[PDB]
């Protein structure tokens, strides 16, 4: 296995009972590249909601957090601002391959995510934005960086 | 309509008088992806005007505002400095879409402008560089993108 | 002589008796592209010590100085951190293309760098990631970029 993983779903509707349809998406593609998936945490478009969130697989040693919504041009949109202050560097090379990527593909709402990337702790945390088209494109910009990451990380023997 | 425009010409030689060569073509293709031009506004490389003339366009609800010209690399370019603190939420997937084709098309000061991208209020503002090839191939990339965000801040039905 | 330039090697190993590897490679591409190389510093990844080097060359009027080296993962890389305050405008573009021309050729290190560029004084300052690969795709990429930077700022011939 190349690392533990647990998935946020950052979205509204979802955190009151409505069928969340990319988090098994975000699951089965991360256990394709290996990884064990630990959990999925369902919350609101709320900053402290989702800084706990973030915290709590933080402070157990996740290897990879994805969290997948919030990233849009609307006011509810904050899983950027919740997640930015949590890192100790950023990887802006995620982010930017993770935009342009979906650009090419024509998955609007990637190539204009607000999303960001870095390490927090020992764990590597990455905004995708919602669509199931979104997840696909971004998780495969995304994985093997992460696998990169999270290989370089465990071979500095630490 | 897909919605209401202005341009924001930002140029010393041009605020005391010479030709703007710029600002027709931005007129000319915001009307062809469908926007109304309210009008035209020329400033110097100020901070303040440059701030005032932004302001104005968001104070009057206008939904893109197109600034051309000050993100070069001389002190005296501050479209950008000018452009951010009023920003609510930046959009870094259109300035890096803006610089990444200027760059594929051989537009150095596309590649390397220092413009910046986000919503300001109700309205979208994004820095393009001053020529006619960085106003060419920064409207093809951006036209798109802010027809999306623009229809989509009004499917909220807001 | 397109202009002046200095080589910045961050690295633990170089600066304690190690075989630099990457240096002479930068050295002759710079040559290549036309610019004296006005000498090679080796620090170790220290803020203070990066901060003295690029400062050094800033107050002694060089062009471009690379730095090479310290843009990865882990807390003791911090080339990025030491050049980000000395810069007086960021250009974004440069650090952007260098991330994205290395994702595409497959240079992890270089898709994934942290590295910053910028104007500090009159001195363009480019961070690049430290391995063989990342110092040739990272210079194939930027060395054109400086050489128009560099060009235009002395045919403003202030």
């Amino acid at each position: 296995p190349v690392g533990r993983s647990l998935v946020v779903i950052v979205n509204d509707r979802t955190a009151h009972g409505d069928q969340d349809t990319s988090g098994p998406l975000v699951t089965e593609l991360l256990a394709e590249a290996g990884f064990v998936v630990d959990g999925v945490v369902v919350v609101e478009n709320d900053l402290s909601e989702i800084q706990n969130a973030v915290n709590t697989a933080v402070i157990g040693g996740v290897d990879l957090v994805v969290t997948v919504g919030g990233t849009g041009v609307t006011p509810r949109d904050v899983a950027p601002e919740a997640t930015q202050p949590l890192l100790d560097r950023e990887l802006l090379g995620i982010a930017e391959a993770i935009r342009s990527s979906g650009l090419a593909a024509g998955v609007t709402e990637a190539g204009l995510s607000r999303g960001v990337a870095g390490i927090s702790g020992s764990t590597l945390v990455v905004n995708i934005a919602g669509s199931r088209a979104a997840v696909r494109d971004g998780m495969a910009t995304l994985t093997p960086m992460a696998i990169q990451i999270i290989e370089q990380l465990s071979s500095l023997e630490i």
